[PDB]
DNA sequence: GGGGGAAGGATTCC
DNA sequence: ACGAATCCTTCCCCC
């Protein structure tokens, strides 16, 4: 049958940083996202291991990071750089299969069935690539291998960091029975919690529960996903993905509900989006506001034709007035998101 | 009943 | 105390 090779760059934003200024290596590095409300407001996007050991990981506030690691190095996130670096490395991989699916910015799936014969020869294609990237770009990555993508990826979770690990058919079997259901991709907290209830601690526990009861609990897509996966037969292919929407959301120096002080931030959002669209022309537009108590409200609109920048400016204002109208809370973060490209 | 599709919220992290 | 794919629920027009 089939073999998939999953590739995941290690602590990616932090590592492109150690590469551009090697002096940093060995020290605690933290790439931040300074929301600019007050010195050090914002969360951490990621940090190298020489700093993640103390709990400083993606998500925690930068103020909390400084209390733990007062003297670590804090850099702001430079997306475009990390982005052009990922692109280079993605090419490098095509020179191994042109059946490549690019998941996110730091990971890819390769279908190496027509280039390899077995897990012994695959492991080698594996080691070979890491080298081709540690030499060409200087970035270490982890590599997972197995039958379907899910497992290939789970393989990389275990081999992190700078690892490579194969998961052969005997392994699948034991994992389907031993692996913790929460460690299966696409199963965040809200779902693991809903599974505990139904009494499903493992992937296998799904073969002993009335499907229609499962469906109502977590949804049908998840039910079929999990069930087939457990029945040892998940096999979705490696298709090339495309950008389906682009957007930008920004944080205001302070809360508000005054359509006048909000307009500026909103046009910045729209501006940064239309630039980072390029060529592409959207038929749908949405406005998104994050209320004072961290909840999200959104209002959109689809047009029979594409949207001109000038129209974006105008429809964003209506949708924003629709939000402020139907909601009492103050708005904290405001932005836009374009979808349905022609 | 049931397709087709748009809206707005929920969930994930890839 | 910081971008986006996918899916679910709901509403709706129409045959
Ligand atoms: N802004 C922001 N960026 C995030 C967040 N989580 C992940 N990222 C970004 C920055 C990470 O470098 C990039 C790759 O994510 P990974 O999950 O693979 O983690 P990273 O590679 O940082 O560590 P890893 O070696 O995989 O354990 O995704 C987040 O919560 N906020
Ligand atoms: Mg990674
Ligand atoms: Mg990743
Ligand atoms: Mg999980």
């Amino acid at each position: 049958h089939m073999i998939v090779l999953f590739v995941d760059f290690d602590y990616f934003y932090a590592q492109v940083e150690e590469v551009l200024n090697p002096s940093l290596k060995g020290k605690p590095v933290v790439v931040c996202v300074f929301s600019g409300r007050f010195e050090d407001s914002g969360a951490v996007a990621t940090a190298n291991y020489e700093a993640r050991k103390f709990g400083v990981k993606a998500g925690i506030p930068i103020v909390e990071a400084k209390k733990i690691l007062p003297n670590a190095v804090y850099l702001p996130m430079r997306k475009e750089v990390y982005q052009q670096v990922s692109s280079r490395i993605m090419n490098l991989l095509r020179e191994y299969s042109e059946k490549i699916e690019i998941a996110s910015i730091d990971e890819a799936y390769l279908d190496i069935s027509d280039k390899v014969r077995d897990y012994r020869e695959a492991y080698n294609l594996g080691l070979e690539i890491k080298n081709k990237i540690l030499e060409k770009e200087k970035i270490t990555v982890t590599v997972g291998i197995s039958k379907n993508k899910v497992f290939a990826k789970i393989a990389a979770d275990m081999a992190k960091p700078n690892g490579i690990k194969v998961i052969d058919d005997e392994e699948v079997k034991r994992l389907i029975r031993e692996l913790d259901i929460a460690d299966v991709p696409g199963i965040g907290n809200i779902t693991a919690e809903k599974l505990k209830k139904l009494g499903i601690n493992k992937l296998v526990d799904t073969l002993s529960i009335e499907f229609d009861k499962l469906k109502g609990m977590i949804g049908e897509a998840k039910a079929k996903y999990l069930i087939s996966l457990a029945r040892d037969e998940y096999n979705e292919p490696i298709r090339t993905r495309v950008r389906k929407s682009i957007g930008r959301i920004v944080t205001m120096k302070r809360n508000s509900r005054n359509l006048e002080e909000i307009k500026p931030y909103l046009f910045r959002a729209i501006e940064e989006s239309y630039y980072k669209l390029d060529k592409r022309i959207p038929k749908a537009i949405h406005v998104v506001a994050v209320t004072e108590d961290l909840d999200i409200v959104s209002r959109g609109r689809t047009f029979p034709h594409g949207i001109s920048k000038e129209t974006a400016y105008s429809e964003s204002v209506k949708l924003l007035q629709k939000i402020l109208e139907e909601d009492e809370r103050k708005i904290r973060r405001i932005g836009v998101r374009f979808s349905k490209f022609i």
